[PDB]
């Protein structure tokens, strides 16, 4: 398959080089799979869902996203238009209030919460969770990512919008887990984006078009936007029979972009998220 016009991000994990807007893809596109995306909530009712979102947890008084930054996560993933994996499964867990924050303990029981409510969906390829959420370092926190990990579902964490060594974040600093930095249409690290021996891959962070509450659209920078990136290739990995959850981090830093990208600091790996598909 091949999405023209699609956004920067798409058109890079499918591509050897920067600068194309063509997105190619097995049409499997991650059916089959799910990913759970760990956030505000996503608005479901999205038409670029096409009824292939849903919010299954929240600990709030709504389920609804009221901030965005979830919509657009889940957008990034599996989006019809700005998805990775355009016929997966999304699961909304809203950890964060619509100010975008969260307690702790709260985004921990979000995380055992989808360890366990796996088992209460048809994913028959795979499970995948996106968590663009972090703050500072937490044992209790990364080793309830590690938990998810272990559970056997595939975890995306980012590495955090410090321009730090994300070893001072969680869940970014949890080793079993895929840490995602940020990188821009350039083939640069995102100045924003968190680096370290703890990182595990890169995606598309810089100017991410995708989903926003509303029914709209908005464009905005974070790892928080890379992480649903390799979230969603992760998905479309598994349903190729590519990959599993223990093994998809592995499998995408292995089968990644090597050494294209520019400010990369010494230590961290220069590893680009790359879907290898051949059109």
């Amino acid at each position: 398959a091949a999405q023209t016009n699609a956004p920067w991000g798409l058109a890079r994990i499918s591509s050897t080089s920067p600068g194309t807007s063509t997105y190619y893809y097995d049409e499997s596109a991650g059916q089959g799979s799910c990913v759970y995306v760990i956030d505000t909530g996503i608005e479901a009712s999205h038409p670029e869902f096409e009824g292939r979102a849903q919010m299954v947890k929240t600990y709030y008084y709504s389920s609804r996203d009221g901030n965005g930054h979830g919509t657009h996560c889940a957008g990034t993933v599996g989006s019809r238009t700005y998805g990775v994996a355009k016929k997966t499964q999304l699961f909304g867990v809203k950890v964060l209030d619509d100010n975008g924050s969260g307690q702790y303990s709260t985004i921990i029981a979000g995380m055992d919460f989808v360890a366990s409510d796996k088992n209460n969906r048809n994913c028959p390829k795979g499970v995948v969770a996106s968590l663009s959420l972090g703050g500072g370092y937490s044992s209790s926190v990364n080793s309830a990512a590690a938990r998810l990990q272990s559970s056997g579902v595939m975890v995306a964490v980012a590495a955090g919008n410090n321009n730090a060594d994300a070893r001072n974040y969680s869940p970014a600093s949890e080793p079993s887990v895929c840490t995602v930095g940020a990188s821009d249409r350039y083939d640069r690290r995102s100045s924003f984006s968190n680096y370290g021996s703890v990182l595990d891959i890169f995606g598309p962070g810089t100017s991410i078009l995708s989903t926003w509450i509303g029914g709209s659209t908005r464009s905005i920078s974070g790892t928080s936007m890379a992480t649903p990136h390799v979230a969603g290739l992760a998905a479309y990995l598994m349903t190729l029979g590519k990959t599993t959850a223990a093994s998809a981090c592995r499998y995408i830093a292995d089968t990644a972009n090597k050494g294209d990208l520019s400010n990369i600091p010494f230590g961290t790996v220069n590893l680009l998220a790359y879907n290898n598909y051949q059109a």
